[PDB]
């Protein structure tokens, strides 16, 4: 492959519920933010950005 996030994402989606929305929102919030948690959960601080992200609501918007 030659782009990280969609690989990352992939990683981090694969075992999702809802698989294709939590690709949608790996890859948003890898576009802005240039990591993704390794997992499949959790380990949200290794990417402060990918954790903090909030939506309008003021909810945590990156799987």
């Amino acid at each position: 492959g030659s782009n990280f996030c969609d690989s990352k994402c992939k990683l981090r989606c694969s075992k999702a519920g809802l698989a294709d929305r939590c690709l949608k929102f790996c890859g948003i919030c890898c576009e802005e933010c240039k990591c993704v948690p390794s997992g499949t959960y959790g380990n949200k601080h290794e990417c402060p950005c990918y954790r903090d992200k909030k939506n309008s609501k003021g909810k945590s918007k990156c799987p």
